[PDB]
DNA sequence: GATGGTCCTAC
DNA sequence: GTAG
DNA sequence: GTCCTAC
């Protein structure tokens, strides 16, 4: 399915979009060549393009894109009227409460989703550098991180926010693979769960106050950008 | 990987359970008979046992399980407070309400989960009469209704309150199926999908009046076991 | 559409 | 953990 | 069982 220079095509596509991440990309890429069912889709084309000198410079782009901080507005999705009948009659919320509660479970929907994005931007920083690779861009199917490990076998991880972030359907997607799942919260008990990490240098570099203060570090340049965007428009 | 006589089997185990089911549960063991892969392994056991007398029996039990009225208590799930900060300092969410938003937000999660619920009750309700069978107790995997259509081909269908309720993962599990999936809510846009519910007795039957003329009658029932 | 992110219920 |  | 983002 992948081209017999595939490799090539992806340093070369690599280093014409950031070549620090070139290293990266192409270890990604021979990831994909000796796993080609591994591959996810590109968005909008079929799958038969898999493999292709296309399909590898826009997966370049895509690896790029991936890491490029996001600063996504509030949810402006149309409320299900149905969830505010169950929680008045059912919950007994009151009817006064009603719009405030969609709006605040809107925006808590919202700032789950952020959560979730910036987790794994905050592994990738810390992780990186040992050796494992984010796999941005959507290009490895149901994985988040790869790592040739001391034996030369390929290593996979996916990871999600929670104990509770899947279902029987969204879990399945693992079945006949290798590929690992740690998760950070339980929504059960209280806690952590970092040092769980698979591998030694996880576990050390890696906790939850880390991950906070990297979420404080996104939160204090979104409020400069919003100082400056403000100013802009009203000087 | 079904027994021959999977069908015998069937009707004196859910003669034993509820007759009145028997009839449909007979037809969903036949339908894993001519479909065994789509058979869900049961939770005790192995893969194995699939399609076994045991296996039919616990169904049975489990299909008239899952039929039965749910009345879940709010969440109490340990928030994450990761959630509050961005709340708070992303989208600007006054720290004095963060305790009324995590509430609120939790008993919004709490709801969503009881409107698919009610939803495939509903539809159960409506469509049953119309020779589809509910498969409930989760015998199917990932199919939650099968109708033996005009051509005389079993259909299977998987039932979502909205056009986002999946995400990549979870829609895969369908990948290689014959199963269809329809929806009920648009996240972006206004209105209903309900007349794209597939077979005509769906389209006809189905509505989102009628899924309120439900869901209210429902909550008024609970209300009136709450005043007993 | 497809590719990802997310939480809760019962067993 | 697993069936939703 | 559920909702949201980006292409
Ligand atoms: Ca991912
Ligand atoms: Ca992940
Ligand atoms: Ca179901
Ligand atoms: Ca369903
Ligand atoms: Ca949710």
């Amino acid at each position: 399915k992948f081209i017999q220079n595939a490799a090539e095509i992806a340093k070369k596509a690599m280093d014409s979009v950031d070549p620090s991440l070139s290293e990266k990309f192409t270890i990604v890429i021979r990831f994909l060549t000796d796993n080609p069912d591994a591959a996810s889709a590109l968005k909008g084309k079929e799958r038969s393009i898999v493999g292709t000198e296309e399909y590898i410079i826009a997966s370049a782009t895509n690896f790029k894109k991936g890491r490029d901080p996001r600063t996504p507005l509030p949810p402006s999705t149309i409320p299900d009227e149905m969830v505010s009948v169950i929680l008045n009659k059912y919950f007994e919320v009151p009817s006064e409460e009603l719009e405030k509660a969609e709006e605040w479970h809107r925006l808590s929907m919202g700032a789950e989703n952020i959560v979730g994005d910036l987790l794994e931007r905050y592994i990738a920083e810390v992780i990186e550098p040992h050796g494992w690779i984010w796999c941005s861009g959507s290009m490895v199917r149901a994985v988040d991180f790869i790592y040739c490990d001391s034996e030369n076998v390929w290593q996979s991880l996916q990871v999600k926010n929670r104990d509770n972030t899947e279902n029987s359907s969204s879990a399945a997607i693992r079945h006949g693979t290798p590929i690992k799942k740690w998760f950070r919260t339980f929504s059960k008990k209280r806690g952590d769960n970092w040092d769980k990490f698979p591998s030694l240098e996880g576990k050390e570099n890696l906790s939850e106050k880390g991950f906070k203060l990297y979420v404080e570090k996104y939160l204090s340049a979104l409020r400069a950008i919003k100082a400056l965007e403000h100013h802009h428009h009203h000087h």
